DNA sequence: GGTAGACCAG
DNA sequence: TGGTCTA
């Protein structure tokens, strides 16, 4: 999921959830599990504690209970769902918390890539996966300034600092893709080349697409298609190990 | 600072 | 392929 399907997830989840108590933890493929290491005590500590919210921070959610917060990362096809404990789980159902309502949240994830770390809520933040992330991107943090500023210090494609979750929290392939091309920027600049009104641009493109999001695409995954503004087929090679999209007309 | 390790299965 | 951590 996307930043802006992780919002929706955020926002339709916590009603669901909120005000009940955990009675039990399971846990059916234990490597999701990263923090305590042992899933074992992961599934010891939350029992008892009742959901009390949920935020979320990039990609991350973030679990508020009594003492702990436990942050999820779905990466790219993890997905919750709260159902009965009276009905079988569905394919790939990883990670289970089960409510003293009979009712259970769910974490499926058919490639296993997901992650899980619980903390008391007060050293959540400053300690991973949380730890060094970047600003919202719909965020006043996030400016034109902040991107100017590590867009100089670096001698890195454009493309591969908008992927650095240190820069900016929670900035996929799809929306770099798009936005660059918003903002009319080869994802293959270096970043320190592109001038201030291109930071500018690729800033507010940024958050556009983002924003837009939250409430088609032009390039991603449209290789050998006419682009939608200029015609012109749009191509893909490798940007910062990554597929990238671009029209090599509109992109500069 | 930096990229190339690591995890997974359709 | 993807995202984010550790080495
Ligand atoms: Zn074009």
């Amino acid at each position: 999921p996307q930043l802006p399907e992780v919002e929706t997830i955020r926002r339709t989840l916590l009603p669901l959830i909120v005000g009940k108590t955990i009675e039990d933890v399971r846990i059916f493929w234990p490597n999701i599990i990263r923090h305590p290491r042992d899933s074992e005590a992961f599934a010891a500590r939350m029992i008892g504690q009742t959901v009390r919210g949920l935020e979320r921070r990039g990609k991350f959610l973030k679990f508020l209970l009594d003492r702990d917060a436990l942050i999820s990362h779905l990466r790219m096809e993890g997905r919750y769902a709260v159902a009965s404990a009276l009905e079988p789980l569905e394919p790939h159902t990883h990670v289970v918390f089960c409510f003293t309502d009979g009712s259970e949240l769910r974490y499926r994830d058919v490639r296993k890539f997901g992650t899980m770390h619980v903390y008391a809520k007060e050293e959540a933040d400053r300690r991973p996966p949380l730890a060094e992330l970047g600003p919202e991107p719909l965020s006043p943090a996030f400016s034109p300034a902040v991107l100017a500023e590590r867009a100089v210090k670096t001698k890195r494609s454009v493309k591969a600092l908008l992927l650095d979750c240190t820069v900016v929290a929670g900035f996929g392939n799809i929306y770099v893709d798009e936005s660059l091309f918003r903002a009319g920027i080869l994802p293959g600049r270096p970043a320190a080349s592109l001038s201030s009104k291109e930071i500018e641009r690729l800033h507010e493109e940024m958050v556009a697409t983002i924003g837009e999001a939250v409430m088609h695409l032009y390039v991603y995954g449209r290789q050998g298609n006419p682009c939608k503004r200029c015609g012109t087929p749009i191509e893909k090679t490798v940007v910062a190990g990554r597929g990238t999209h671009y029209c090599p007309r509109c992109q500069r």
